[PDB]
């Protein structure tokens, strides 16, 4: 089990560049009010004064001290530092360690949820690892405070060191209140009543370091630290550590045994022990899934642009197919659904007489005698003509909808640059096109006001303009029904077919030059730095729980 | 009427230039041997020696008119236009003079004026000699196989008249002696052992006989010849001298050929007429003024734009080309099979590629079968540029007589049709591969053709398609090539021919006539002008 100590400080290392919070971490979370002398606490602990105590200002962040006991084996200094932040710095002078705690708190331009990781090394120590946070003041900042204290305390794997002064009554302590929002039957809290010489009834909680009553199953440890004056004298904490022995032993005689900073340091230390090997079993699990799931992560990302030039070449030719395929089948139905659906209810709806008045089939056979049949051709030929714009206006719909197709596929890349530039030449190229497909709409209906079969087998022939009307009506029929089936194959040849084939080669042509690739492959590359990082500590930490 | 042997003599000027032998005017010529003594028959009418002795190759037209400057005698020449003579020297220099200048049918005609002959009007031909000589006989034929044309024969009686050259050319175009006045000179070279004698006196010719005597060689002043002639008709032959000599054949000549033409005068003015009248029409079957070129130019080939627009729509053209659309390119057509070289393999490979639904197999074999549609619908295109580039043929055979512009006109279609040829051909390509690209199936025709195995139904679905799909080129090609090649043309012809060729750069080259036609029009405004002025002279 003496394995299992280092291991969580080893794993807690691994995660402060990165944040801990999302991995539900086995640790001591150290909650009191700034009256509570919790330093002197933490302080009695390592035996030595190290925490700043400073007139001037407060500390704004946790501090994440790793106790390790070190026994056994110029000459080598008996007690020493190294903090995370600073990499291998090696102290042995504890007030600059001291000094760069303060330091470190200074050093940010409020509160801030960033820990410092304190390791100090020493023969006097037991091996424990506690997390110390900002101290409560019984109202801007403290909110800030409390709400820092409950992201740490939230933690189902946290268990809680609450500290309280005998000096005050301890049910109604900041520090248990704040223990009870997140721990209501204080089934991992554990208590700390320092001030121990300061008690009388009076105030409880005298009371609870009997168990009459009990806020807490962990239980209660009572302690006394050196107070200021003795603060203003150097009284040493060693010195401090041995007085208290001696009180215990006077004053409360029969608890000497459940009390003082040695065996508070030892219950820490066993409980701190016993608790990470219960939880362990169910951490393994949770880093893995949680290493699965940031790996999907950078795998969907990912985009790795290995190499820039064959990175072009993947990401723009899948756009053809994304392409091609759509078309063909929004798809590639909406398309089918504006040839058989909307422009045919159109061209059905063309009425075979519209505009044409019996006085104008009259005019047509008077200057035809100046045969029916001239009158007739006239007559249709301008029938047929309204056939044209509703044909065009397909075509229109057809681009309408294939330039639509495009961000049906922009919302099916991450590159501005090259994004917009494809897009450019896409809805570009079709504008080359529509000249063209126009073109051999135009002919279409045109051809038909060139000729006008009667031979044509679907023909019936032939008082006066009684039948012409009938005739008009019959020619124009099957007229229409030739355009409303070769209009649309048309688009299909000129725009849709030619552009399924082209799109597939003209993106690369344009597109795959050199010159222009560094502008292309250029932001919320952030997102996959946060789960590189993420996804780096996890596997490194995996790595550590073997063995 | 004195007044009608002048008018003949205007009537023969008149057609001295253009060729006179269209007319048959009437007229007497004189037909003998050169030694006949032809020369001195005319100069004793004359009274002077006005011909010459010294050869001559053309027909002289003598006529005399009685006058009775500031001679008594003189002459003018046609040819020598209102010149007016007075030398007769001068006069028979200038006979040689013309004779030699060129044998010619052209007569040469002069005329003399003087109060000692009597109005007579003559037409002298070369003479024979019992190859040149034929072309003179051919010659002396010419005109006397006139039908109006007297002739007088002049034999000398010094020789056998019944073996006469000249009596047997005049046997030859008038058997019978109906239509020529014989004349017998050297009457005192006369003897019993001739045929001479007993004529002047068996009857060869119907007009009957005179006898003269003349100047022989090595002869002494006409006046006095001919007066020596009638005191030797006064000795010997004293019971004839009322029948012969000079005086009394002038008198004969004048009073028969006045009768004669009296007589062939109302036929003459009604022939004239009806010359002009079809020389006119002539005239009118070349015409063409060419007053303004550009005119023509502009007409000309309006004409031919309208010789075509109607064609082409309406020998033809019209309906051969509707014919090409309606009975060439639907036999074909229809007649293209569907599953036409699709067995049923083809159809297994289809599906096992399909694999790896029954329609998508449907598309790739039928877009297959489309495109064999293509191939006659192209073929349709120039089977009417076939039968349009040859209706231009159709409007050169059906004018001109403008060689250089015809020919032009002609490359200026042939090559426009050549303009248009490929655009139409694009359309036609399309409108085929425009079915190759879409395939619906929700066609309207679809479900009745589609007739109502894995193969078994591909088949008939293949079938069913490509019937609509047919029935769609055959009615759609036409239109195209309607469009494209026959009604564009139709339009543009009128002007893209006009613009080419209106230019005035172009104009002396295009306008051009052709040598050889434009002289027949030549010859015909100058006939036709003549006949014209023939009449207004007859019209008195």
């Amino acid at each position: 089990m003496e394995a299992l100590i280092p291991v969580i400080n080893k794993l807690q290392d691994v995660f402060n560049t990165v944040g801990a919070d999302i991995i539900q971490l086995p640790q001591i979370v150290v909650v009191g009010t700034q009256s509570s002398g919790k330093s002197s606490v933490l302080e009695s602990l390592v035996g030595r004064d190290l925490l700043p105590r400073g007139t001037g200002i407060v500390t704004r962040r946790p501090l994440i001290l790793q106790l390790v006991h070190v026994s056994q084996e110029g000459v080598e200094a008996e007690e020493w530092g190294k903090f995370l932040h600073t990499k291998n710095k090696l102290y042995t002078d504890f007030d600059e360690i001291r000094q760069e705690i303060e330091n470190e708190t200074e050093r940010i331009s409020g509160v801030s949820p960033e820990p410092i990781h304190l390791k100090i090394f020493s023969p006097n120590v037991v091996n424990l690892t506690l997390v110390d946070l900002p101290g409560m003041t019984k109202k801007d900042i403290e909110l800030q405070i409390r709400e820092l204290i409950l992201r740490f305390i939230s933690n189902p794997n946290s268990i809680i060191l609450a500290v309280t002064a005998a000096n005050t009554d301890m049910a109604t302590s900041e520090a248990l209140k704040i223990s009870r929002e997140v721990d209501p039957d204080g089934r991992r809290t554990l208590a700390v009543i320092t001030k121990l010489d300061l008690m009388d009834a009076g105030t409880d909680a005298m009371d609870v370091l009997m168990g009459r009553v009990i806020p807490v199953k962990l239980g209660i440890i009572g302690v006394v630290n050196r107070s200021q004056l003795d603060i203003n004298n150097k009284k040493s904490v060693t010195d401090s550590i041995r007085d208290e022995y001696a009180f215990l032993q006077k004053k409360y005689p029969s608890l000497a045994n459940r009390n003082g900073t040695k065996y508070l340091a030892r219950t820490l230390n066993r409980l701190l022990m016993h608790h990470i090997r219960d939880c362990l079993p169910e951490l393994k699990t949770r880093i893995n899934v949680l290493a699965a799931q940031y790996q999907s992560l950078l795998n969907s990302y990912g985009e790795p642009v290995d190499d820039k030039s064959a990175t072009l070449l993947q990401l723009i030719t899948k756009f053809a197919t994304e392409y091609c395929n759509t078309i063909e089948g929004c798809g590639g139905a909406r398309i089918c659904y504006i040839f058989h659906e909307t422009f045919g209810r159109t061209l059905e709806s063309v009425d075979p007489l519209g505009g044409l008045n019996t006085i104008d089939i009259l005019t047509a056979i008077r200057n035809a005698t100046a045969v029916p049949e001239v009158s007739f051709e006239l007559l249709v030929k301008r029938q047929i003509k309204r056939l044209e714009e509703p044909s065009l206006r397909c075509v229109e719909l057809v681009h309408e909808e294939m330039q639509r197709i495009i961000q049906h596929c922009s919302n099916y890349l991450r590159f501005p640059k090259l994004h917009d530039a494809i897009v450019e030449v896409v809805t570009c190229l079709l504008r080359k096109r529509l000249p063209v497909t126009n073109e051999m709409v135009h002919n279409l209906v045109a051809i038909e006001l060139a000729y006008i079969n009667t031979k044509h087998p679907d023909f019936a022939d032939a008082r006066d303009c009684e039948v012409i009307e009938r005739l008009i009506k019959s020619y124009f029929l099957i007229v229409r029904k030739n355009i409303q089936d070769s209009v649309p194959k048309a688009v299909m040849h000129f725009l849709v077919n030619h552009v399924k084939d082209t799109l597939q080669s003209e993106l690369v042509g344009q597109l795959y030059k050199s010159s222009l690739l560094d502008d292309l492959l250029t932001d919320m590359a952030q997102r996959r730095k946060e789960a590189a990082d993420m996804l780096k500590a996890l596997q490194g930490a995996s790595q550590i729980i073997a063995e």
